[PDB]
């Protein structure tokens, strides 16, 4: 402990080693709860618990041998943490030099120096299988990726109309632990991330005992084994000390930084609750290294600012990502305060979540009118060469009618539906059926949980040719009464059930045909 200084210091870090995973962990890295701890522009204090236990031992594959030159990042050895996760030893940043000695394979504790390094002036470096990192520091990389991958998450509201990119940013409103929804965890669960880095914050409550005997009873859906074994657990209960919570996301960023390092993507994922900011009190009369006004707000800029997908340290071309998640749950629920307005100035991506939704049980309850994202265009190469070269047409031409719908619904609420035309009346139906065949999505259904890239755009495909044939046959003088009772509609409004994609793919031959028929009866 101690050894402190100047600055911001006090030397405030972390360790990285095997057993970060399946922990719990409370804002500076203690294996469980209550220590009091006080925060400022220069140091704080602790006092006792290990954070990753020496006791056990673990298997070390070496990936080196001696002679080998090595730099930052480069990958020494392997270990084998959990059933899904391989842990990579890797060279703490700004050591460089020839590695003169290394364990042979072995079981082997954390404190065992398992490889040497002597450096270009000849300082010999010794290396265990973690290492330590400043918090508040970044860690390293080569170069920050533009946005260009999605981060997959198999619900269809949020990969087709407000992407996420791996190692891009996104806000979602309330607290996580919020029963009135179940996208959180979706989120959480299905994301092509490797491993999740969760700050359950904001807990009160049961918020802090569910949480704890759930979670290792919890299913990773991709592997069958539990969520637990790819996930590290950062606590921020009531009872702690508000110096540690405040410190929590960047222990958590910093820990997802270093699982990207490795060449893994992560998720971060960081709750929020109500009123943090009363202890407040421009002005700053009594400054040092905090110009208190909205200086908050740049810091928080600065946090968010730690997400990205990267080319990591190392000797071989590798990228890692860590996407951040942060929930927004403001003071009185208004969403015009602090909390709300800093976050929507950084985030690239808001998925609202909203009450009015939720209530009619349209769920994800995803307000597809006043969320965004702003990766649309950075993601959409990555669908057309992979997925369905029609990807951000269809997108577009989706959301154009999600739009016209809604100004119909305004107009409707004005004067009504009887003056509406057979055209009009097309538009309602259709889009009606984009809400509920396509955005509409069920959670607790073992095939609708997820939806495969390849589902979503085939989906999307017998969704949009029933429009381009509806408003065909209007303009044919078919009436919309016979369109409506199309025997395919109701096939339709099945297919997220439907786990076959090429059965879903076959509604595309049979609309067509079965408006066939109705042209050749209606002479049309
Ligand atoms: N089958 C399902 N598939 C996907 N999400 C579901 C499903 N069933 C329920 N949900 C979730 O239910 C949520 C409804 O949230 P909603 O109640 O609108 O949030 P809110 O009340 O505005 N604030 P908060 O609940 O505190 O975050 C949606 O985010 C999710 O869709």
């Amino acid at each position: 402990p101690g050894e402190p200084v100047v600055g911001t210091g006090a030397s405030l870090s972390v360790e990285l080693g095997p057993r970060l995973l399946t922990s719990i962990y409370d804002g500076i890295q203690r294996p469980l709860e209550v220590i009091r701890e006080k925060t400022g522009d220069f140091i704080a204090r602790g006092v006792t618990a290990p954070a990753l236990p020496r006791d056990k031992k673990w298997h070390f594959i070496p990936k080196a041998k001696v002679g080998d030159k090595v730099v930052g990042g480069d990958i020494i050895g392997e270990v084998p943490e959990t059933s899904i996760i391989v842990h990579k030893i890797m060279v703490p940043p700004g050591i460089e030099g020839e590695i003169v000695e290394i364990a042979e394979e072995g079981d082997y504790t954390i404190e065992e120096v398992i490889a040497k390094v002597k450096t270009p002036s000849g300082e010999i470096k010794e290396l265990k299988m973690y290492q330590r990192w400043p918090v508040r520091v970044k860690r390293p990389y080569k170069e920050k990726l533009p946005p260009e991958v999605p981060l997959i998450t198999g619900q269809r509201v949020i990969d087709t109309f407000f992407p996420q990119a791996k190692g891009g940013t996104a806000a979602i409103p309330g607290p996580f632990g919020s029963g009135k929804t179940v996208t959180q965890h979706q989120l959480a669960k299905w994301s092509d991330a490797q491993v999740v880095i969760y700050i359950g914050c904001g807990e009160r409550g049961n918020e802090m005992t569910d949480v704890l005997e759930e979670f290792p009873k919890l299913k990773d859906p991709k592997t069958g084994k539990p969520l637990m074994e790819r996930t590290v657990l950062i606590a921020n209960t009531s009872n702690m000390p508000v110096a540690a919570r405040e410190a929590s996301i960047y222990t958590g960023i910093t820990i997802a930084e270093y699982f990207r390092d490795m060449g893994y993507d992560v998720a971060l994922m960081a709750d929020s609750t109500s009123r943090w900011a009363e202890a407040l009190r421009r002005l700053e009369e009594m400054p040092g290294e905090e110009g208190y006004p909205a200086y908050l707000a740049s810091k928080l800029a600065e946090f968010y600012e730690r997400a990205g997908r990267v080319v990591t340290l190392g000797s071989d071309y590798r990228v890692g990502s860590v996407s951040v998640i942060g929930a927004v749950s403001p003071p009185g629920g208004d969403f015009s305060e602090p909390v709300v307005q800093n976050t929507l100035r950084v985030v690239k991506v808001f998925w609202a979540l909203d009450a009015d939704l939720a209530r009619r049980r349209h769920f994800p309850a995803i307000n597809w009118l006043t969320s965004y994202s702003l990766y649309v265009d950075a993601v959409k190469d990555w669908w057309h060469k992979n997925i369905d070269p029609e990807w951000k047409a269809m997108r577009d031409k989706a959301m154009a009618l999600l739009q016209k719908e809604s100004e119909l619904q305004e107009i409707v609420r004005i004067v009504g539906p009887d003056a509406l035309p057979e055209r009009e009346r097309a538009i309602l139906l259709v889009a009606r059926m984009l809400r509920e065949d396509y955005l509409q999505q069920d959670a607790f259904d073992e095939v609708d949980t997820y939806c495969p890239p390849e589902k979503q755009v085939t989906m999307m495909r017998v969704l949009l040719n029933f429009y381009d044939k509806t408003m065909e046959a209007i303009n044919r003088g078919v009436p919309l009464e016979e369109i409506a009772k199309l025997p395919v509609r109701e096939e339709i409004g099945r297919m997220k059930f439907e786990r076959d994609v090429s059965k879903i793919r076959s509604l595309i031959d049979k609309t067509n045909e079965q408006f066939e028929e109705l042209f050749k009866k209606y002479g049309a």
